[PDB]
C-alpha cells in the first residue's frame, strides 16, 4: 500500500460516487444523500463543503473524504468518508483521517476534529477509536426508512 492525496477533481467523482454499495453504505457516510448516488448528488456536496481529497494507490482514487464544517481556531468536523470496496481494511481511510487532521490544522488553525458515526458503522467506531477518537455524546437521527438510529459524536485534540 503506497498512498498519495490531492483534491478531489471532476474526473473522480463517478469512481467516488461508486464507493457506496447500498442505500446503509451511503446513509452511514451521507444521511441528506437519497439512494442510488450520483455523480450529482456528490458533486452538490463538495461544493458546500471544504477540502475535498482523494487518496490514490498505483494510479486508482480508493478513497475520499471532506469537512462538513469548519470553523477557523476552533474545530473541523470529517464527512463524506468512503473508501472503495476492494480497498476497505487496508488503511486508506486512517490514512485519509491522518492527511484531513493535518489539513484542519494547517487551514482551520483547528484545535479539534469531531467525527459523527451512525451507530450500525462498528468498522467505523472501532477505526475511529483506535486514532484516538472519543465519544462525547449519542444522537438521535431517523434512517431512510424512519427508524430511529444513534449518532455516535465523537472527538480527539489537534495540536
Ligand atoms: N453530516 C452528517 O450528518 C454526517 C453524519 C455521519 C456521517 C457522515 C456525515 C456527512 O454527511 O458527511
Amino acid at each position: 500500500m503506497q498512498l498519495s492525496h490531492r483534491p478531489a477533481e471532476t474526473g473522480d467523482l463517478e469512481t467516488v460516487a461508486g464507493f457506496p454499495q447500498d442505500r446503509d453504505e451511503l446513509f452511514y457516510c451521507y444521511p441528506k444523500a437519497i439512494w442510488p448516488f450520483s455523480v450529482a448528488q456528490l458533486a452538490a456536496a463538495i461544493a458546500e463543503r471544504r477540502g475535498s481529497t482523494v487518496a490514490v494507490h498505483d494510479g486508482q482514487v480508493l478513497g475520499f473524504a471532506n469537512f462538513y464544517q469548519w470553523q477557523h481556531g476552533d474545530f473541523c468536523a470529517l464527512g463524506n468518508m468512503m473508501v472503495a470496496p476492494a480497498a476497505r481494511g487496508l488503511g486508506v481511510a486512517r490514512y485519509l483521517i491522518g492527511v484531513m487532521e493535518n489539513l484542519a490544522r494547517e487551514q482551520y488553525k483547528a484545535r479539534l476534529m469531531k467525527i459523527s458515526c451512525f451507530n450500525a458503522n462498528a468498522a467505523g467506531l472501532l477505526l475511529y477509536t483506535q486514532l484516538g477518537y472519543q465519544p462525547r455524546a449519542i444522537a438521535e437521527r431517523h434512517d431512510p426508512d424512519g427508524r430511529r438510529v444513534a449518532l455516535i459524536q465523537m472527538d480527539k485534540p489537534l495540536e
